[PDB]
């Protein structure tokens, strides 16, 4: 499923996205946006480690979720990665909220430093009643 914006807006503040572990809402659509495009089929295989992102949150195999095929996998969110490429984001949304109660935090995801870090990230939820 590719969600529209403020749809995409919503549904995370419902899922208690806003404010999770001091992140806006804003940041966590700007990293959506860059990572897949709202897009929850999205996958890249890195050729290099040999590991897999996947869905909305391009969610890593290595360390993440298991995917079966990567080596050195730790599965921190005890999930099938196929569970990340569901239309229902619940699934992405409890692994995100794992990811980011490492010390990291957002910045886990390189997408979000060139990006939207000491960026004006407001634009991405104006207009969506959020």
């Amino acid at each position: 499923k590719v969600f529209e914006r403020c749809e995409l807006a919503r549904t995370l503040k419902r899922l208690g996205m806003d404010g999770y572990r001091g992140i806006s809402l804003a940041n966590w659509m700007c990293l959506a946006k860059w990572e897949s495009g709202y897009n929850t089929r999205a996958t890249n295989y890195n050729a290099g480690d040999r590991s897999t992102d996947y869905g909305i949150f391009q969610i890593n195999s290595r360390y993440w979720c298991n995917d079966g095929k990567t080596p050195g996998a730790v599965n921190a969110c005890h999930l099938s990665c196929s569970a990340l490429l569901q239309d229902n984001i619940a699934d992405a949304v409890a692994c995100a909220k794992r990811v980011v109660r490492d010390p990291q935090g957002i910045r886990a995801w390189v997408a979000w430093r060139n990006r939207c870090q000491n960026r004006d990230v407001r634009q991405y939820v104006q207009g969506c009643g959020v």
